[PDB]
């Protein structure tokens, strides 16, 4: 199948999401504004990151199907 690397960059980008996310929710119940703010700050890099990851994986894998099919 096409796009291995990228499949595997969009799991692992997954999970740094939802530990982030974990972090995040924690930061609020411990009412701690600063690390709100740092948590926060990374999770949307990572979440606009992903975002782009699986649009490109898309691309990709329509693209090998409608080659192979």
């Amino acid at each position: 199948g096409a796009g291995a690397a990228l499949r595997q960059e969009i799991e692992d980008k997954q999970l740094m999401v939802n530990n982030l996310t974990d972090e995040l929710q924690d930061a609020i119940d411990e009412a701690n504004p600063a690390e709100i703010a740092n948590t926060s700050q990374q999770l949307r890099h990572a979440r606009a990151d992903l975002a782009d990851l699986q649009r490109r994986f898309a691309v990709l894998r329509n693209e090998d199907r409608r080659i192979n099919q």
